[PDB]
């Protein structure tokens, strides 16, 4: 039998993440001074007589910076109190900001705070535009619409238009924070790289910086990242042991860039547990993507199937060897999972993340078949199928695993195919068809997202790729209704699937896949949150 071309690149990581000693006294000395500036800052947010610009800039400074995970309680009562004062406050730069702050936490606040700064048809009066804060923060808010804020139909196009008019003569920082709002709007962007270019690039620069706002940001984004760089190393050292990288040459070597989703999908120290175990799913699930797409066989890709729906360690034989490899190791990992959580009694929940894996299988097969016949579904048919090869169902299940207050009603929620999920879902699907067509029509890809799209609705590629564009804005549209209140599950289990769109987003900016190719995209931000620490 003959297999195709192995054309992926090697890991570009070599070895430097595979030992790590923390300076067990730097992190203790961290620590303890982390303990006092917590404190101060807390102090800062029960502070009383603040005027609501104050607070809100206050409360926005810390979630920048990336402390705001000490102080959730703190933020969510001040927020609370404001959204139910309804106050009036006649600034667009406090008007925009006290709208986003307000929706990301789940308080649904009313968009009529917008028609103040509207002519009649509802279009934003354009005397506003030399307002530049004003518009940095509506472009920021725009970003957090549901369906019922069409209020905000134009907020994006009229504050662009009027940043990238201003930006070239702005002071700095401030010109630096404009340009990165435009490439990159904080809603969607992964909360660790957004943190990490605004203590660097941003506050550490301001003039008018809070200093104890600042060292603390600079001391705990280090200590956590110590943290990161042990479970990178146990996780590159857990990699290296399965040693694929040379029994199957044919998969993409990419545990660390596997770290780097995980951590996205959450970064705080609670998640420890958790994040290693989505970590080591995305591995293997990778690697299983690969078998199906550039090297096993029709024949072989149907044993494999079977044997993991059967799911039992009979099976391996009925396999080919290299399949071996892959199949026992995914038992394995499983039973691992199952061991982890004896001690809390949790090890039964491993079978959500199993029956959601089968899922993904089964979907490869599907589409390896429709690959080989040349069939080109429907759209509608080619979703059914398409929607669970992203994995998103199969990681959000996972993600759960290592958080210790995941009940069993909350995987029940998820199985049902929650709105907000489905819609993270999507956005990874039109995300990667977008990126993704050329290169496969190149491969002989017949049944691509954006083909069946052309050929069902008799449309060119443009506008086929404006159609999944729509789709993706339906969906952060349901994404940020699904996280208002009242919320079907604690926020805390909201947050990995808004994560996981973030994550996708971030990957394949500027349309290409950062996963695969990940020297462009992915390679800037693992050395800024995995090599370098901040100087403080
Ligand atoms: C956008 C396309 C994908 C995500 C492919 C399916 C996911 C993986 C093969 C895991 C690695 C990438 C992540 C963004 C988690
Ligand atoms: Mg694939
Ligand atoms: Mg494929």
């Amino acid at each position: 039998i003959v297999r195709p071309v192995a054309d992926f690149s090697p890991s570009l990581w070599g070895d430097q993440f595979l030992s790590f000693s923390i300076k067990n006294q730097v992190a203790e000395k961290y620590a303890k001074e982390i303990e006092a500036l917590k404190e101060q800052t807390r102090n800062m947010l029960l502070a009383t007589g603040m005027k609501l610009a104050d607070t809100l800039n206050l409360i926005d400074t810390i979630e920048r910076l990336g402390i705001s995970y000490h102080f959730e309680k703190e933020i969510d009562d001040i927020l609370d109190q404001i959204y139910n004062q309804n106050s009036n406050c006649n600034d667009l730069c406090t008007s925009a900001l006290q709208f986003r702050l307000l929706r990301q936490h789940g308080f649904n606040i009313s968009p009529e705070i917008f028609s103040k700064f509207q002519d009649e048809n509802g279009k934003f009066k354009e005397s506003l535009a030399s307002d530049v804060l004003g518009l940095l923060n509506l472009y920021e808010a725009s970003h957090v619409r549901t369906h019922a804020d069409d209020i905000l139909e134009d907020a994006l196009a009229f504050s662009t238009i009027h940043l990238e008019s201003a930006a070239p003569h702005l002071k700095s920082p401030l010109r630096e924070q404009v340009t990165h709002a435009l490439e990159q709007c904080l809603h969607k962007g992964v909360p660790r790289v957004e943190t990490r270019f605004f203590i660097s690039s941003i506050y550490d620069k301001e003039q008018s910086k809070n200093n104890v706002l600042l060292r603390f940001a600079k001391l705990d984004f280090n200590l956590l990242q110590m943290l990161h760089k042990q479970e990178l190393a146990q996780v590159s050292r857990w990699w290296k042991d399965l040693d694929f990288v040379t029994t199957l040459p044919y998969a993409r070597d990419r545990v660390v860039e596997c770290y780097f989703e995980a951590l996205g999908v959450y970064f705080e120290p609670q998640y420890s547990q958790a994040r290693v175990m989505l970590v080591k799913t995305i591995s293997m699930i990778s690697i299983v993507d690969d078998t199906f797409d550039a090297y096993g066989t029709v024949k072989e890709l149907e044993a494999y199937t079977d044997a993991i729906q059967r799911w039992d360690i009979n099976e391996i034989d009925r396999l080919p060897d290299y399949m071996k490899i892959s199949y026992k190791a995914i038992l394995d990992l499983y039973k691992d999972y199952e061991k982890e959580l004896s001690s809390a009694g949790r090890s039964h929940i491993v079978c959500h993340a199993i029956e959601r894996m089968k899922e993904v299988v089964r979907n490869y097969n599907v589409e390896s078949t429709w690959f080989i016949e040349g069939y080109t579904p429907p759209v509608s048919e080619y979703l059914s199928n398409a929607l669970a090869t992203t994995t998103y169902y199969y990681l959000a299940t996972t993600s759960y695993l290592g958080m210790k207050s995941a009940t069993e009603q909350d995987f029940e929620w998820l199985s049902k195919n929650p709105k907000i999920l489905e819609a993270s879902v999507i956005i990874c699907r039109v995300i990667d068809d977008t990126a993704t067509y050329e290169v496969e029509k190149s491969r002989g890809q017949i049944a691509t997202g954006i083909e069946c799209c052309m050929r069902d609705y008799g449309i060119s590629t443009k506008e086929a790729m404006a159609k999944f564009q729509n789709m993706a804005e339906t969906a952060w549209k349901d994404i940020n209704e699904g996280l208002l209140r009242p919320t079907p599950v604690s926020t805390e289990f909201l947050t990995p699937i808004l994560n996981l769109a973030r994550i996708v987003e971030v990957t394949y900016i500027h349309n290409l896949d950062g996963y695969t190719h990940p020297e462009k995209v992915l390679k800037p931000h693992i050395i800024n949150l995995l090599v370098d620490s901040i100087k403080i």
